[PDB]
């Protein structure tokens, strides 16, 4: 069993709706990013490619490269796991945490467990989201930001 | 064997002490919450419920619920714990992190682990708590809050 | 198996560069700390204590202690890991992630693998670093300062 542990932040920018954990949740302003800038995603990207041993998302799908660019995170979840699951690996479970002001994650967590289920292949049972308010603390305090935390046991 | 990770953050406020591991610590304000606040308790729950896929404290225990008013959070914990076990899971063991620049944790640290141990009914063996600080840097560095990390591990 | 978990800031100051993961990383200022203020590896330092349920490393080696003064973090990851051991953990394996807008940890990634590898007695595939921007947002996004998170799983 290995462990693993990811984290990320983006800006916010432009018009909404953002794309977070695969849904596309309804806010003023948007993501600024390279992708889709779906913060959760990357987090729990590198949650798992972390465990595996295999890096991080930034040194396997590059902001340098203009082939990632408006990139569907879901899309770079699935190749990082395909990848995890050749070098021998299935999925223990994951956890992730979405840290932000605002908008409501709450009522999407569902249908982001779901997706985030489907693309590891792995019973919902086994994939946990949560969210949390830093309290009008911060840059995400200020609105400034979402960021996100993720954690993976892989077997 | 599942993996779980927790996060949370309030806002100084008020007079103190502040309660923080379940322990009333002296400081000169107190914690802004709906709760008592207590920070690292708060963590640590998300972190079982999240290893449990329970979900997490502000789904089981809403702001909105005015029952949950001044809730002690050890009450809170247990509670989380009752659920998670009937789930049936077992404790492995936690890991919680208090990032604060003030006040000093870690002379209550034995204490906050004696009460976690207690509410959790494991050996305090299987629970650690440690404390950091952002050295002035962050809302916590400038002391506007307190935050904490956790990872749990269930059976 | 038990997990661990460790987080770690340092404030910019002075000369560079910078010691991170072991690293000397060239950079405009440097980190203000106590001992070589190497937020990587305190942060894994934390993260190995914590899964032994030895506390931390500001209890293991205080501030207050000046025979700390300037200490080099791989002299105290080495410790705390005899001390680990001594209670008779091994090795799981470990994740790291480095929270930084600059310098780029990337290219230093491999050699600190080797460094902390060597420290751990351990496979490097059992090492993982990555590194992580909070695009501008934040005391690190405003390059105030170096935080870094790490997981530890020990068996
Ligand atoms: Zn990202
Ligand atoms: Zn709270
Ligand atoms: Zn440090």
């Amino acid at each position: 069993m290995r462990i693993g542990h990811g984290f990320d932040v983006h800006a916010f920018g432009g018009e909404g709706p953002i794309i977070i954990g695969g849904v596309r949740i309804p806010y003023e302003k948007g993501l600024l990013a390279h992708s889709d800038g779906d913060v959760a995603l990357h987090a729990l990207t590198d949650a798992l490619l972390g465990a595996a041993a295999l890096g991080d998302i930034g040194k396997l799908f590059p902001d340098t490269d203009p082939a990632f660019k408006g990139a569907d995170s879901r899309e770079l979840l699935r190749e990082a796991w395909r990848r995890i699951q050749a070098k021998g690996y299935t999925l223990g479970n994951v956890d992730v945490t979405i840290i932000a002001q605002a908008p409501k994650m709450l009522p999407h967590i569902p249908q982001m467990r779901v997706f985030i289920a489907e693309d590891l292949g792995c019973h919902m049972d086994d994939v946990n989201v949560k969210a949390t308010t830093t309290e009008k603390l911060g840059f995400t305090g200020r609105g400034e930001g979402i960021a996100c935390e993720a954690v993976a046991l892989l077997i």
